[PDB]
């Protein structure tokens, strides 16, 4: 099987036959319970978009672990110049890796890479649909509500990670609509509570989304579930 | 109560408990009836995307009024470096300000910021759904027809500003389709006639859109309506 | 009438009253049967997005032929600084040229322009809907599956070029879903086989898409069809 750990914000660690981390915003993440040294051996890094609180410590983690970063073409070009190993994809594209299948999904957001003083173009933002041993995980990344999420309903997602913080992403209300579009077996709220600007009523989300027949698992940073 | 004035092209002004201007392309706008001096006290500035005919005089207006620019993260970064006060958001995110709620809506467009001879990355383009005193205003920004507009149907928008100029945006035919998808109480056409390249038959738009059951108010630049 | 020639990868040549080429990745394209010299007189060049394997030889072809490049505002700005004639548009915008109508369609992808070692921002990616003498050609460009494709169903497209290579774009299974959304009279697969990373079972695509009631025409690079 596999162990899926939420480490705060948009961060998600997947431990199976290979170890995969999504949007590794670790150092500088005020709600992340672990340091970089607290992570296990990392094989793959998934980056949804270029923003600092998602790209995060991908360069350091990749180099330390000899890990491969999976992201869009533009983000992978940026990382390639830093001496990071990459497997470039793009939106709606999928590839079968040794551990399983990764598919980039559409998102409505931005993908600017802040490099010192300059905003570098990091392609278009995404989510990830990950298929491991028949099980399906959806990490929406940063996104607003979008009708492209309806395309995921036929996938029969087991666990969906959705942002609920609002302002930069979907709020509670729109996240509930997203859950109804996607119809995952379980939903985990994320990308909230990190700062005051993205405070969200997570208990209200659980209540509202479970009224729509979708099980909601509120994971505190550090907590995990099994698939 | 509030007064909503179309200044022609993409330009819009909302006067209520606070004054809000959307896409302030004033100086250099051949169809704009006012100078910068003609504008009242501005509290907030909304920028849909980075193109010059929408970004416009955001910097000058912001500084002279001590106003806050509301836009996406990448645009707010660019403006921040020029000494402008900002409230960063992104696509599908909303925030409750003192005057009311602003929500960024997805749009199909570009968002290049022309600085000198360089094309700076300005995130992804957007529209704005503005909720003030129970009234809803939709400013589509620059956009082509998109299925995301159907998400606004349940909002029961009071006034929708849609581009009809074509070429850079929806033409008359697609704007009619957008109006039917959104089904607002009123539609106001915009972003046409400024140059010959974006000539549109605005009277034909009114006829066609009203045949589909959506009232069209053709506002000349300078003309307003009351909410 | 007109002759439509697939020249491998995303490349498509349309020969009629005027000569139009889409995404002219000629030199450095190992599956393209022709050299640049092998192209006829080119009147217009269509560029879906900034990636090198689509932008291709647009600059050189344009200069040699005194041709006009049709692409989004940001791409046309880049090309403009290299002394290329351009007609700028954007997503969902259309314009009536002497040969016929061109409309930019939404795509879910990126649009980075690689200039030396810098990733220049090239707007948002697109497809093209081209109307010539009542005939409609859809070139999807690089894209994942998107609900925006359903907007094209009412057009009754005659020929639709869809990528099936996977990884960077739709794979076989998603391209079939796209074909069903669009319901063209004919579908031609493309953007596969060029490298090992984008290998695709083109015969399986034909079989599966024709089961859904859409005729599939497999064109090897160099082959053509009449409209
Ligand atoms: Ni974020
Ligand atoms: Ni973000
Ligand atoms: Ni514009
Ligand atoms: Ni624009
Ligand atoms: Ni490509
Ligand atoms: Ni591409």
């Amino acid at each position: 099987g596999m162990k899926v750990t939420f480490l705060g914000h948009a961060v998600v660690l997947i431990e199976g036959k290979k170890n995969i981390i999504i949007d590794p915003f670790i150092s500088g993440n005020p709600v992340c319970p672990v340091k970089l040294e607290g992570l296990p051996k990392i094989d793959y890094i998934l980056v949804t978009h270029g923003h600092g609180d998602h790209l995060g410590d991908a360069v350091e983690i990749a180099k330390k672990n000899d890990a491969t970063v999976i992201s869009n073409y533009e983000i992978c070009h940026y990382l390639g110049k830093k001496g990071v190993k990459t497997h470039a994809m793009h939106i709606g594209g999928s590839y079968l890796f040794d551990f399983g299948r990764v598919k980039m999904t559409p998102a409505v957001h931005g993908s600017g890479i802040l490099d010192g003083d300059s905003m570098i173009y990091g392609g278009n933002p995404s989510g990830f649909l990950i298929t491991i041993e028949g099980k399906k995980i959806y990490h929406a990344g940063d996104t607003g509500l979008t009708r492209e999420m309806e395309l995921l309903a036929e996938e029969n997602v087991d666990v969906a990670f959705l942002p609920i913080g609002g302002n930069f992403v979907m709020d509670v209300e729109d996240a509930v609509r997203a859950a109804v579009m996607i119809k995952p077996k379980k939903v985990v709220p994320m990308h909230y509570g990190t700062w005051e600007l993205i405070f969200a009523d997570v208990e209200l989300f659980k209540k509202k989304v479970e009224e729509k027949g979708v099980e909601c698992v509120i994971l505190e940073p550090g907590e995990s579930l099994e698939l």
